[PDB]
C-alpha cells in the first residue's frame, strides 16, 4: 500500500525512456535517461532523438515523456495511484487534441525493469496541418504549469485524467492541446484509487551545450493536491 | 566587455539576495542564498521571510528576487548588458501593476562583493484590495514562462524592459501583473548597450521539506533570443 510505494521511492530513483512515434507519416524515436526523486517531486531527463532531427516541436512531447514521482503530502498519500501500481506498473494511453490541428494518440508502459523505471512508449499522430504550429515548428521552446486532474476509474481498477497545455506560439498567441487520459494497472492486483484531486507541475526545458544531437533536457516538479 | 563580463560568470556563482518590503502597510522582510551558473543560463535560490509569515503570496515576488545569470548565445553576447555591467553592477527599478488590484514599486541593486552576487531590495505595495488575490492568497503556487523584453537606454546608459507576468488564480483564471523596468548601472564605466531582444524565462518553485519558516525555493532557466 501506501508503505510498499514509499519504499520503492525513497531515494532518487534511475529513469529510462523510450519512445517511437509517426506523425503525419515523419518516423522518429526517441530515448532518454534522468532520474527521479519523488520525496521532493522533482525529476530530470536528458531525451534525444536518435533518428537524427525531431519533426515536431519538443515542447509537444514533454507530456509523453512519470506521474509517480509525484510528491504526494502525508494526508494524500492514500491517493497515490501512481506508486500503489509498482513496481508491475500501469498502461498510460492519452489522446491529445491540438487545437484547430492534428491529435496525437500515445500507449505507454512505466515500471520498473531492477532498480529502474521506465517509461516505454508508441506515438502516432494525424491530421496535422503542414503550415500549422506543429509541423511548422511555430512554438517556443519553453513551458508553463498546469494541473492535472485526476478521477477514479473503478472498472478498469485505475484512474482518468484530464489538462489542457497551453504552448505559447512565437511572437505571441498560445497553441492549446487537450489532454484525456487514462492509467490501467498491468497486474491484477489491488492498487489506491484515488478521491478526486490533481497534480501540480511546473517545468523547465533546457539545452545540453556540448550536445551535438537534437535533445531536450526537460525538468518537472510534481506535488499532489486539492484535499484538505 | 564580454570576455571581461563571460569571465566573472565563468562557472558556478554564489548568490545572496535581501529584502524589506512594506505592502498595504504589512512590513516584512525576505533572505536567501543559492548560486548561479550563466553557462547553463540557469539558477537556483532558497528565499525565506525572516519576520514570520509572508503577507503576500510567494508567487508576486518571484521577478523581484538577476538576470546576470541569462545565457546569451555567442552571436549574442555583444548584447549582454547586466555581465557588462558587473562587478560594480546596476540599480534594478521596476513599477509592478497588478491587474484590478494594487501595485509594487522596487529597487535593487545587484554587483559583486568578493565572489559573491547580491541583490539587496526595497519593496514597497499600495492599493491592495483586503479581499484581492495578492492580499486574499489565492494565487497557485507555481510559475509560468515568460520573455523579458530589452532595449537600450542610451540616455541613462543602461536598458528598459516590459514584459507581463501571467499568475495563475486557485480554481482558475489568471492575475495578470504588469512589468515596468528600468537598469541603470551603478560605475560611470562603459556597457553594452544591446539592440532590441527578450530574455526567455522559465520558473519553478518548491518547498524544502524540512524546513519550518516560510519560505520559496526557486529555479529560473534564463537564455537571451530574439536576433538571428
Amino acid at each position: 500500500m501506501v508503505s510498499k510505494g514509499e519504499e520503492l521511492f525513497t531515494g532518487v530513483v534511475p529513469i529510462l525512456v523510450e519512445l517511437d512515434g509517426d506523425v503525419n507519416g515523419h518516423k522518429f524515436s526517441v530515448s532518454g535517461e534522468g532520474e527521479g526523486d519523488a520525496t521532493y517531486g522533482k525529476l530530470t531527463l536528458k531525451l534525444i532523438c536518435t533518428t537524427g532531427k525531431l519533426p515536431v516541436p519538443w515542447p509537444t512531447l514533454v507530456t509523453t515523456l512519470l506521474q509517480c514521482f509525484a510528491r504526494y503530502p502525508d494526508h494524500m498519500k492514500q491517493h497515490d495511484f501512481f506508486k500503489s501500481a509498482m513496481p508491475e506498473g500501469y498502461v498510460q494511453e492519452r489522446t491529445i487534441f491540438f487545437k484547430d490541428d492534428g491529435n496525437y494518440k500515445t500507449r505507454a508502459e512505466v515500471k520498473f525493469e531492477g532498480d529502474t523505471l521506465v517509461n516505454r512508449i508508441e506515438l502516432k499522430g494525424i491530421d496535422f496541418k503542414e503550415d500549422g504550429n506543429i509541423l511548422g515548428h511555430k512554438l517556443e521552446y519553453n513551458y508553463n504549469s498546469h494541473n492535472v486532474y485526476i478521477t477514479a476509474d473503478k472498472q478498469k481498477n485505475g484512474i482518468k485524467a484530464n489538462f489542457k497545455i497551453r504552448h505559447n506560439i512565437e511572437d505571441g498567441g498560445v497553441q492549446l492541446a487537450d489532454h484525456y487520459q487514462q492509467n490501467t494497472p498491468i497486474g491484477d492486483g489491488p492498487v489506491l484509487l484515488p478521491d478526486n484531486h490533481y497534480l501540480s507541475y511546473q517545468s523547465a526545458l533546457s539545452k545540453d551545450p556540448n550536445e551535438k544531437r537534437d535533445h531536450m533536457v526537460l525538468l518537472e516538479f510534481v506535488t499532489a493536491a486539492g484535499i484538505t
